[PDB]
Order: structure tokens, then sequence, then C-alpha cells
């Protein structure tokens, strides 16, 4: 019944924003009662991308473990233990695996046709800190060769570069501008630990404070 406890988690967590809607911090305080490494909420209405957010002390802390420390197959949505929440980084990161059933970051693959990106060009992101929207700008199919995994960057030159090549390998085309002075999340699927599959899709947003 992992499918029915996200349900569960879901419907408490849209209890929570009704209840303070006006906040930010309670609704987390809630969920770090369950699993205090729950650092935020991602959703997209429409689809099944509506999961809590866990960052460990490394990158396979959650690869394989869901919110409530649980061993699952499909893990959880978890943040790159190299992220900074108070104080975010140029580039954030968070994985989810792709099993092809409708969840976790299954949708990311949608992305990648023009017409689901019109219909979806915001996804929502929360936590202690603020809400926030992340407008979709590029999405894209890569492997693990190339890494759109990097954090920080020694310049705006260095980061120019980087944005820049985010939209070159983007598949689908936003009227949304990206500046060496905004900030970006990046949205990557992920696979088991040794596992033979380099393909990956990411999608890249540009992180918007709307609290």
């Amino acid at each position: 019944q992992e499918r029915a406890n996200y349900e569960k988690l879901q419907q408490k967590f849209q209890m929570l924003m009704s209840k303070h809607q006006a906040h930010v911090r309670p609704q987390f305080e809630s969920l770090e009662k369950i699993n205090k490494d729950i650092v935020g909420w991602i959703k997209l209405s429409g689809t099944s991308l509506n999961y809590p957010v866990l960052q460990g002390k490394t990158n396979h802390d959650y690869l394989n473990l869901d919110f409530e420390r649980e061993h699952r197959r499909k893990g959880s949505i978890f943040m790159d233990f190299r992220n900074e929440l108070k104080n975010l980084n140029h580039n954030t990161i968070l994985y989810g695996h792709h099993v092809g059933d409708n969840t976790m970051f299954d949708v990311l693959e949608d992305y990648l046709k023009q017409s689901f990106y019109e219909k979806h060009k915001i996804i929502e992101f929360d936590n202690k800190y603020g809400k926030y929207q992340l407008q979709v700008f590029s999405a894209y199919k890569t492997t693990t060769k190339d890494n759109y995994i990097r954090t920080d960057f020694e310049n705006d030159q260095d980061y120019q570069q980087f944005l820049d090549e985010t939209k070159r390998k983007s598949v689908i085309n936003s009227d949304v501008n990206v500046t060496v002075k905004d900030k970006i999340m990046t949205l990557s699927t992920c696979e088991d630990a040794y596992s033979e599959t380099t393909k990956r899709i990411v999608v890249v947003a540009k992180i918007i404070k709307v609290s």
C-alpha cells in the first residue's frame, strides 16, 4: 500500500496548506514530526507529481527509502545532499525514480512534448522558508556522462555558460527567460545504485519565490 500511503500523506499536506494558508513553517513542522529529513514538497496539479522531498547526508540515503524510512525500490523524491535550503544555491537538484507506472518522476518524460509543457508550465515547490514556483524552461534526455548536476559556478561567465547549454539542449521551447541572477532547480530521474542504465531525463526550472 505504498500508493495509498502517499495518498494519505498528500491528503494530510493538503489539509495543512488549507489550515495554515497564510503560513509556511507549520506545515513542515508537522511533516518533520514524520521524518525530520523531509525538507520540502513538490506538486504539479493534474499530474501524479505530488510528494514530499527528503534530504539525507548523501545522495543514496533515500534512493531506496520512502518518507517514513521504509525500504522501497521507488524510494523518494530527494534533494542533492549538497544543496542548502535556507540560502538556495545556483542550481538545486532533486532526484526521483522513473519506473513507468506514472509515479514519482514519471511525469518528467511528459515535459519532453511541447504540448504537455504548455499546459504544465509551473510546478509548485514549498519548504519551511516559503512557497515557490518552478517555471520550467528546459526538458531533455541525456546521460550520466553529462553533469547537469553542478551545484555552483566559479562566476557568472561560468553560470552563464551552464544556463546557455541548458537551453540549447532543451527539447521544448519556452518564453521564460533566465539570467545569471536567477536561481535554478533541475529535476532529474535516477536509477538504483550500480544500475547500468545511464540514460536520464532532466527538467530545469527558474525558481521564483511567491511567499
